[PDB]
């Protein structure tokens, strides 16, 4: 399955 | 601090 | 088209 | 509550 | 690589 | 504004 990791900024 | 977990779908 | 759908977590 | 809506990109 | 970019919304 | 930046993970 292709999941998703991620990290939200401010641009 | 903020993480993003997820999945990828076809559209 | 590949398209993401998640979350937002406290890690 | 937050969701995150994205797209796959290549790079 | 298979890269994410992504918005949050309020759902 | 918010922007979530991440990668795809086999899974």
């Amino acid at each position: 399955k292709v999941k998703v990791l991620g990290d939200v900024i401010e641009v």
